[PDB]
């Protein structure tokens, strides 16, 4: 039955989220601010915060009970993500990115993959996982007929899969010391045999695990950071341009065989679309809160309070309205992904809707709040610039809206089985 | 606990709504279409349909069980309103307006007001009710200090209240024969004693009941239609410019005494704000459905299916995303209004949000699908033009966004007790 | 030398436009309102107006001096169109549609075509022209490799061309008495010899003249009015669904040989794009004027003038700003089309820009003004609803923004010779 | 005569602007980039290239011919500003800000003021001027009845004016060495006698010159930089929070006596509004060019060029359209400000319009281009982030759109003399 009240457990999640952001993430921010904005040392300095998160069981919660994890719901994740993004986006993302890295494992792992999950179930240390998908040259057209396909390839040679390629933007993939993370899910193209004339490129896509142990065993030059990328927000996040060279792994490392990889990757990106929605809600909440606090304490030298000016008030209420719509849609999507109604195609349309709606609304909200607050918002002592520069990544990352998210919505509607309102009216 | 599944009762509401719309409303439209677009004969011709709806208990459903009715939840009203607006907005509104007319009684009735509700609990005939608020000269500033205030006044003379003034836009107020509807809740300004220097005009606002009976007793010309207004949509809806001249009623007709009328009127308007949200969702659904249908069956003489144009698909998926957000927000507001969490001030901000967001989103969606369908959509054989001309009213009526709904949002934020997210997180 | 001042002549053009609109167009409106909105005899009552326009040399002005006319500049046309659309769009469009019909003749006519312009150069009566290009099944994809192409076809049987096809939306094509207009440029597909395998469907496109004399000559059944298309705006304009059956004409009637018709059609559409911009400017001007007028006389019962409300004033000034941008862009495109400094590609990018910017701005302006004016704008006694219903056609007619106008912009930019700012800086 | 062709003198200005930007501004950028992002040394490091611009005659060009300068038309200024902003906004703004500082003197100088202008007319050194208006507490309400008014005050004590107050954001006011620029136009309120009951605060507003020589004469503590403000773009621009303490100047230093200052300051801001339009155009051009460059050399791993994606193309053409409207509007305002037709009030409206339209269109263009380019736009190696962070200042600076520019538009429309289209057709 239609209910917007948090359960006692969901309220616990909210309170826990508040404490995590306040006690772990805020100190992480003061810590990385001690290094210049283009320094990879920002990322490295967050390792002790990450460890503290690990000790509190965050990584265990990112693994499904099927695999021995404690795993929660997308709804609970959405609540956590909103709160963290309202406080400290960059340090939070490093943690959420490990969750993304572990998602393909939740979706496709079998019993033989348990050994790979062990470091993450330990409840100690600071292991990092990464979903290693994107490439320097772009991947919006990795599955397009007539195109080159993924640049990163795997070849079965004897009893070993051999990986070669360059990747970029894959959060966490280089690990704390830039020599490779604990567990990478590398999305690549099987090239043991050539793509046949007219064959669907998706038939060749795999996901193969690569651990830090694999890289070490393969020795010098097997993994290399080609370029650290400085970004205008998320300054403690590390997703460098990297290269894998002749990285040989055992057959047990294959997660998704050729022809099953794309589906699992997009499956992982469906879940994260929901949390990108939550990211947007969190930034919008932070923007509204900061603008409202500005108004309530600063009348800009006027004869009346700032909120008594219709033009200012209407900008703020506009943001509040979009934020409330964004959270409702995000929760609807989080609920539907795990409960229906509607088949998977219908559930996924909502996750994509949340992603697209909230990411763009977050950018618009940030720009509106800047105009409302006025010239003061150009002062970097105030939070407004960082908010905007955090928001603008939402539409373009986790599968950009223009080149990926919207192309999928197109394919969904094209299907004969498309049933517009099934995700609502059963 | 966060849940978006419809209960059995909510599924039932939805099924009954589909039935009502297809079986009663659609025929009402075939009937009124036979009269000229700008003729009050359209409204008059809907009486048979209306009475049939009365026979199915629709009016009983607009009255709270506390007063003898079968009224349900705001959530169920949202589901009903969405479906009716997706099929036939004009015939639907005349019915919903009686519901609005009855709301102030549902909210503030005393034991002595039971007799006034009798015709509406009868289950037969075709009694009309009206919330009579708007006036030819505007009402956004009715409560504004230094302004004239309501043009409609009532003054206590002996043992009868005497009502004088002109109203406009008040749906149903003139009844089927244009000589006065069964039950009108007349909002007006006590003028028995003058507003005192600097006194809050809200102190004088009353709601007085006026029945067809009262009007008949008052004789020749106590009620007069001064002008029938022709509208581009809602053509079977009747809310003329009218005048009450020396309408004398017994003290039992007072629903809200001077200084209590404003709060009750605005309380009614908070509930209706949620349902305007639902109206917006329903038009959006109708526009998306019609556009999708067209696209599935006309490739515009193209070499591929219409949906295969990035540009066309993007307009439609844009509408879908906005509609899902609009419904999610509407249901959240519907739920919160009756369940919290948060102050009434908190709950209220969400109802206003739904009104503003969905009304404007409805107009955008209709504009978008017109562009997507193309030149064909100027063709009055298709539903698109009437969709737009219906949607355009949503932002301006039931308290316009610009001068009323946003002014209320402004005032809520201005309160020292404003607590932004209490309506979600407590 | 950059100059926005009207020359003496251009001021003359503007005064003439003002006079035409005030003395001819306004009365045409009061006149055609006497007849039904979906009736084609509303259209017939506008003849005296058209004939007065003809008397004043308007039609001679639509023909270039090369072909014996008194043709002016695109800038003067933009001035005229803006004024007319700010007053009376429907009656005005009948006149302008003749200008469009005549345009391919201005672009493509040779010595042998002089005979066809005679009725338009005589300064007598009320001859109508029409560019008959649009078909029931759409035409955005008539030029596309794989599609059924134009459904209207012409084939060379001996020494006469035989034309068969159905048409729609072609303003003016059926004449005053509905038996066919004086002069139609029929755009069609050469079905004399089948299109070759893998051949650009453009190669078979023609334009062929068809006079009322030709229709009369082919006798009964040669021209038939199938369906009259009712539209929400332009209610006095007649552009029905018609069929040409075995319409036989001499080889002199060919204006554009197979393979040349597409370029000339789009050439004509470039010119009109600029004028669609002017239409948009005109509607925006009227919307702003009406809203401003409303505000200066009606304070909506407020304690202060309506323009003292920030939210209201910002809506109005937003419209004023867009209108000024719209006109400045329209004039730039009008100037560049005939004067450079672009090459033809650069020039038409600006014409398309004007069409897209102003059409969309007009729709947005009409929506904004309705919200600003409020509930009063739903009253058909006021001009706001009609304004919206006219503007909504601008993005979709004369080559919709979505399936053609932007498709051409894309092709322009794809050319290796594209030089972004050459239309301004050389 | 409506003409969009540049004259030989305007072509000359364009060519000189290209050369100046490339030779002076680009090297300024490579120079200041050697210092940290937030360092005041970025500003200081631009002195040598500022001196080169001075030697090139740039400051002479900011002074009106009436004072011995070679200042040209606003149109030519708009051409220069667009080019400079398309190349290097930050170093450009420092130069343009000296022009703003000289503007009140161009507008109001008396014979006694020629000595103050002398340093700026020599063609050597690197003199800086500042219009010192803005204050930490805000200034949108400096003229509001019932408000505190400017915090910066001046009092006549004998034969000297004594100035006290804090200013913030006033570009260049602190000079190269942070101890005060060469020539500051300080906007302040006369506090010699108190404001009378219900008196217009405008009556007390003055502009008083303050030179570095004045500051040195007044001794230690008379001028102090309180805080250098770090900004997300314009990182070489210095407009710190500063304090003037008991700064005494002779009466010759008074530029606008009490009651004349506000009109001159706003006069300066009317001219600057046009040039902000041009800054907007320049950033839009730069964003469009950078995205087109990326598209023409990077197909994102596709089977077709990036421009063949309808999605990408539609985003770029949208930016191109807005840019053409922006420039057209800016040039119209430039021309009308100096040539009419219309009142000063009418001309003024167009300047305000260009500022509001173009500033907001620049922000929208930058966000659109980021979405089109995709994740690559988040890489600080590419120009898109810096473009956005430059663009967001435009709506909020030089008199913010929400608090100032739109309030001026509102006051214009409120005048009985308002004549909507006089600046076009008057
Ligand atoms: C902070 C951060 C964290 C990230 N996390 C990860 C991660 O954990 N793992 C990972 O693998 N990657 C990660 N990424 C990368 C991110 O997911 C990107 O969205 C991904 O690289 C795809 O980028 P894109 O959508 O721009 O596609 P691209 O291929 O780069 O396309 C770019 C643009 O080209 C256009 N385009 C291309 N093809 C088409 C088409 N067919 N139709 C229409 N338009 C088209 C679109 O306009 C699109 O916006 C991260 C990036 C950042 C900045
Ligand atoms: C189909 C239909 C059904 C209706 N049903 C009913 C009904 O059942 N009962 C009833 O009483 N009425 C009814 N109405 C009227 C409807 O409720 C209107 O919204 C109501 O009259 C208020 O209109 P408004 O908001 O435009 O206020 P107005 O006072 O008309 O204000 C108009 C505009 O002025 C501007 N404005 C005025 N004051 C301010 C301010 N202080 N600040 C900023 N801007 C301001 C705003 O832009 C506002 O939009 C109906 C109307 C229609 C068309
Ligand atoms: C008042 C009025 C006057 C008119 N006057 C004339 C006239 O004088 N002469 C004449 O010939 N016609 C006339 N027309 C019709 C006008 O020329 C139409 O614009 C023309 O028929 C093309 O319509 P369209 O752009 O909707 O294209 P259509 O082919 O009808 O398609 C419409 C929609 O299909 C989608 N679409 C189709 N293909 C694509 C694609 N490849 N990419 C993206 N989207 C696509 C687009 O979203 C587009 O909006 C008139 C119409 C009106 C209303
Ligand atoms: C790079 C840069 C260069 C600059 N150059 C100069 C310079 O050379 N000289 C100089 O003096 N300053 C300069 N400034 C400051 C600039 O001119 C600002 O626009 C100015 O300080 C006014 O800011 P504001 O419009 O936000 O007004 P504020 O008073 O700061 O108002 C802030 C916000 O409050 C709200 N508000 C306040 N009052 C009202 C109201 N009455 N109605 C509605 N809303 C209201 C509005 O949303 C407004 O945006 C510069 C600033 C920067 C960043
Ligand atoms: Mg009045
Ligand atoms: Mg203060």
């Amino acid at each position: 039955a239609i209910d917007f009240h948090l359960s006692a457990s969901q309220k616990g999640t909210y309170q826990a989220a508040r404490s995590l952001a306040r006690n772990l993430l805020m100190p992480a921010r003061q810590t990385y601010l001690q290094h210049p904005p283009n320094s990879p040392l920002r990322f490295q300095s967050t390792q002790p915060t990450y460890a503290a998160a690990v000790s509190a069981g965050i990584l265990k919660g990112q693994i499904s009970p099927a695999h021995g994890g404690t795993g929660g719901t997308l709804i609970e994740s959405a609540i956590l993500v909103e709160e963290c993004y309202s406080v400290e986006p960059s340090a939070a993302l490093t943690i959420f990115a490990t969750g993304l890295g572990l998602t393909p494992i939740n979706l496709a792992a079998g019993p033989q993959h348990a050994e790979f999950l062990a470091p993450f179930l330990s409840g100690e240390g600071s292991p990092l996982a990464s979903l290693v998908f994107s490439e320097p040259g772009g991947v919006a057209n990795a599955l397009e007929k007539g195109a080159p396909g993924f640049q990163t390839t795997a070849r079965l040679e004897g009893d070993e899969w051999v990986i070669n390629g360059e990747k970029m933007w894959a959060t966490n993939c280089a690990g704390w010391d830039f020599k490779g993370c604990d567990l990478a899910c590398v999305v690549c193209r099987d090239a043991t045999t050539p793509l046949e004339e007219g064959q669907d490129p998706e038939n060749k896509v795999m996901i193969i695990l690569v651990t830090r142990a694999d890289l070490d065993r393969n020795g010098e030059g097997s993994f290399e950071v080609l370029r650290h990328v400085a970004t205008p927000g998320h300054t403690s996040v590390s997703g460098p341009h990297v290269r894998y060279t002749n990285v040989r792994v055992p057959t047990k490392n294959v997660l998704c065989p050729a022809g099953q990889g794309a589906k699992v990757a997009f499956g992982a990106f469906d879940g994260s679309a929901v949390l990108v929605g939550a990211m947007g809600v969190g930034l919008m909440r932070a923007a509204f809160d900061a603008a409202l606090k500005f108004a309530k304490e600063d009348n800009r030298g006027g004869a009346v309070p700032l909120l008594e000016r219709q033009a200012f008030a209407d900008l703020l209420s506009g943001v509040k309205i979009q934020t409330e719509a964004a959270r409702a849609l995000t929760w609807k999507a989080a609920h539907a992904m795990e409960n229906g109604p509607g088949d998977y195609d219908a559930r996924r349309e909502l996750a994509l809707a949340a992603k697209v709606f909230c990411s763009e609304a977050a950018v618009k909200a940030c720009t509106d709040v800047i105009n409302a607050v006025g010239i003061s918002a150009y002062d970097l002592q105030r939070p407004f610039s960082d908010l905007l520069n955090t928001a603008v990544v939402l539409p373009i990352f986790d599968g950009g809206n223009v080149g990926i998210r919207r192309r999928h919505l197109q394919q969904l509607m094209l299907k004969p089985t498309y049933d517009a309102w099934s995700s609502t009216y059963g």
